[PDB]
């Protein structure tokens, strides 16, 4: 009747040990995880990173947010005590209440009664940017003087800002720029404030922690149910599927996970409180809300189990025409160019991806020659900014290779759309390559021999 919960996500609370090392304790639950999408992890109880800052120096501009299930939302001044002052207020009229004595579950009913309801039009704000010197980390980091209880924090795995530039992450090593994606976010929330459903780019993993305030709900599924997610939402929301010129324009929605559960689509829910992490898994969709005034912070990662995974991505950027990024085989020979110095596990990891690579490669690079491409230039792609390497057809972002012609200067397209970037016969176009063969197969030994090592 009106909303039935879904089932709670895995809670884990690993001990100190566990705890230790992040990347070897998300291997470790990955098994159970990844059937929900989801999970929650609460730290070790004295676990307890120092938050500090000046409510009054700390300034935001507010995203509006109208609440309407199945309406479109685009993906992407106050300061943090006339927010918080807003929020509580907010929460407080709406419930003719005290805000802690506002239940979790009334909050969760509420929410999705508002939504569904036509006659109602709440609309609330929020807070979401990346880190920067007008709003920082929620984390201690280096600058001025700090105390030793910060000092403790400073290096832990699970310090946000350490996760990406870890020895068993692969975001790290991108020379690229991908600052949105690397960089920790910070979310102000408020009552009612939500996220749509979404996956991550490049379906990474994502971990969100919250630093403090009430709790923030959220809703997750299984990677291996994400099409029949798309599918659901596709048929009840056709607009949200059309094609998008750009990763600024990515539309999404809200929509009641009851919806997805009559389709048989397996959904979980959490209440994440103050001090907890969640961790979302490759191409799990998950959405939420806030149940009141708090501050967040989270970040994309990559593990070595992601890379299968990070190529068969772009691969679905290609079939959809979506843009990417960065790129996947361009990050891939980076870390074989640095075989010396990564991690054994990752040495092993990447040179099966580049082995998979290499062989693709190869059938592309016949295909073409068959269709009468002839002449072919060795060329940088990595110094092509990225609107300067996107496949006409498909924007993939070219490196391994691509296909130029004299006739349409500038333009490219990768080796699977040779037939639509201009009209003149194939042996007036370039293959532009970024390696031959025979540079590559060297790349892949040296990755070898660091693995065998
Ligand atoms: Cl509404
Ligand atoms: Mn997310
Ligand atoms: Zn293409
Ligand atoms: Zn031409």
């Amino acid at each position: 009747s009106m909303f039935l919960p879904p089932p709670e996500c895995p809670v884990f609370e690993p001990s100190w040990e566990e705890f230790a090392d992040p990347f070897a304790f998300i291997h470790k639950i990955r098994p159970i995880a990844e059937q929900t999408g989801i999970c929650k992890v609460r730290p070790p109880p004295d676990w307890q990173p120092p938050f500090a800052c000046d409510v009054d120096k700390l300034h935001f501009t507010p995203r509006i947010q109208r609440l309407n299930e199945l309406e479109a939302q685009t993906r992407v001044d106050y300061t943090l005590r006339t927010f918080g002052e807003m929020a509580d207020a907010f929460k407080s009229d709406y419930f003719n209440m005290p805000v802690h004595m506002v239940p979790t579950e009334l909050v969760e009913k509420e929410f999705w009664r508002l939504v569904s309801t036509i006659e109602e039009d709440v609309t609330v704000e929020y807070g979401a940017d990346i880190a920067s010197k007008e709003f920082g980390s929620g984390f201690p980091v280096r600058d001025i003087k700090l105390s030793p209880e910060e000092e403790e924090y400073l290096d832990s795995g699970w310090n946000l800002n350490n996760m990406p530039v870890m020895e068993q992450s692969v975001l790290a090593h991108i020379t690229a720029d991908i600052c949105g994606m690397k960089l920790p976010w910070l979310y102000v929330g408020m009552c009612f404030s939500s996220f749509c459903w979404h996956i991550e780019d490049h379906w990474s993993y994502s971990i969100n922690y919250l630093h403090w305030g009430e709790p923030k709900t959220w809703y997750g599924v299984p990677g291996y149910a994400a099409e029949q997610l798309e599918n659901v939402m596709k048929k009840l929301a056709p607009e949200l599927f059309v094609s998008q010129p750009d990763l600024l324009h990515q539309l999404v929605t809200i929509m009641n996970p009851n919806t997805l559960m009559t389709h048989e689509v397996p959904v979980y829910r959490t209440n994440q409180c103050a001090g907890e992490f969640v961790i979302t898994f490759p191409r799990a969709y998950h959405s939420g809300f806030n149940q009141g005034f708090n501050f967040a912070e989270a970040v994309n990662f990559c593990t070595v189990d992601w890379l299968p995974l990070g190529r068969q991505c772009v691969e679905h950027y290609r079939l959809l025409h979506r843009y990417c990024v960065f790129s996947h085989d361009e990050m891939i020979c980076k870390m074989a160019s640095k075989a010396d110095v990564l991690d054994v596990v990752v040495a092993s990891t990447v040179q099966k991806d580049m082995a998979i690579m290499i062989e693709d490669e190869k059938a592309l690079r016949e295909t073409v020659r068959k269709l009468g491409v002839i002449d072919s230039e060795r060329m940088d792609f990595e110094l092509l900014p990225d609107d300067e390497r996107q496949c006409v057809k498909c924007k993939t972002t070219c490196f391994m290779s691509a296909i130029s012609c004299s006739c349409k200067p500038g333009l490219l397209v990768c080796l699977h759309h040779v037939k639509e970037l201009c009209s003149c016969p194939p042996y007036k176009y370039k293959l532009r390559y970024r390696y031959t063969l025979d540079d590559l197969y060297p790349m892949m030994n040296a990755l070898k021999l660091r693995a065998e090592s």
